[PDB]
């Protein structure tokens, strides 16, 4: 109805990916862009997961997501939040030097966390995301948990 407080955010994340085959640990840098309407934040992000240590079959995970988030007001620069995320997900496996990708899978996740306002234009953000990514070319019940820390600049 009237958009405002456009912004960009970068996060670093410790992640755990799981499936019916097992689980693995790694890192999940994220970049997003967004804005506020009403008291809601909307954002698009690109995330890419890598293993710390490569299993016999190494892989990467990629998503592009759309998030809707509610920020709780307190009497303070500390602001809890709660949200939901829809995503398009792919996996990668290296094959003679080159990545080869899986089909695309729709994912559904929850996000929560806390922001701190450093100044009226800059926030720090400590978060948890959980994503149900489902079935990625053969492998079942793919899911991830991510703990993150980032910076948001509302230009």
């Amino acid at each position: 109805e009237g958009a405002s407080g456009f912004y960009v955010q970068a996060d670093a994340a410790h992640a755990k990916a799981s499936s019916s085959l097992g689980s693995a640990k790694g890192f999940s840098p994220r970049i997003s862009a967004g804005y506020r309407i009403n008291d809601l934040r909307f954002a698009v992000d690109y995330t890419r997961y890598k293993n710390y240590k490569a299993p016999s079959t190494d892989f990467k995970l990629y998503s592009i997501g759309a998030s809707a988030i509610y920020d709780f007001d307190t009497q303070s620069p500390v602001k809890p939040y709660l949200g939901a995320r829809l995503s398009l997900n792919r996996a990668s496996v290296d094959l003679g030097g080159s990545d080869s990708f899986s089909q695309t899978s729709i994912g559904l996740g929850v996000l929560t966390g806390v922001s701190y306002a450093v100044t009226p234009n800059v926030d720090l953000d400590a978060g948890y995301r959980y994503n149900y990514i489902g079935k990625v070319n053969t492998v079942k019940n793919v899911r991830s948990g991510e703990l993150s820390a980032g910076v948001r600049v509302k230009f």
